[PDB]
Formats: C-alpha cells, structure tokens, sequence
C-alpha cells in the first residue's frame, strides 16, 4: 500500500511512534518518505548480498528472516515479507528495536543523508493528529 503522509502520520502516531526516544513524529514520516517513498511494498537488494523491506526499509542482515541472506540474524524475529504489509505494525515494533540499538535514527541512511538537521516538522504540517 502506498501511504498519504499524514495518514501516515496518524497510523505511526497511533503505533507510539511520535516522540519514541525523543524523536518526533516529523523525524518518522520524513524517514519514510524517502526511504519507501510512503510504500509498504518497496524492497531495495544490497551489494552485500543483504535486502531491505518495507517503510522504513529495513536490512535482511541483522532485523528479519527472508531466506536468503546467509548469516542473518533476524533480530526483530519476522519473516521479511510481514515488513510490506499494509498494515504497518511489525514495521514498527522492528523499528522501535533499531532506534533503540545505540546509533538512533543514523541507523536509516536516508533519514541521516536527508532529514536529519532539517524542519521535520513540516512533514506532519496541515494532518489531523
Ligand atoms: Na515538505
């Protein structure tokens, strides 16, 4: 499925996603915007060999299971594919365990390349939260 932004924002609001670990909704739907471009379906393959899933794009090698990435360690204990549901709950719970690792939000290359240091609150500007 592919998201409208602030129905996105109201879906990560409601997953406890604004302000978890202090970084706020903005940070969230930014991340998304350019990681998947606001699609649950958006695979991306790795030149190690490793793939990235879903929303916020997360990598076969250390987070979930798709079978083919041989020393994986599926951390957030799924099936890769569960990452690219419309329903975008384990993308969450896995992302809440990233977030948490040490590195925060560095951890998503796009947000880093690209929301970090910036206004993200204007991703969540004119939504109903
Ligand atoms: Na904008």
């Amino acid at each position: 499925k592919v998201f409208g932004r602030c129905e996105l924002a109201a879906a990560m609001k409601r997953h406890g996603l604004d302000n978890y670990r202090g970084y706020s909704l903005g940070n969230w739907v930014c991340a998304a915007k350019f990681e998947s471009n606001f699609n649950t379906q958006a695979t991306n393959r790795n030149t190690d060999g490793s793939t990235d899933y879903g929303i916020l794009q997360i990598n076969s090698r250390w987070w979930c299971n798709d079978g083919r990435t041989p020393g994986s360690r599926n951390l957030c204990n799924i099936p890769c594919s569960a990452l690219l549901s419309s329903d975008i709950t384990a993308s969450v719970n896995c992302a809440k365990k990233i977030v948490s690792d040490g590195n925060g939000m560095n951890a998503w290359v796009a947000w880093r390349n690209r929301c970090k240091g910036t206004d993200v609150q204007a991703w969540i500007r004119g939504c109903r939260l």
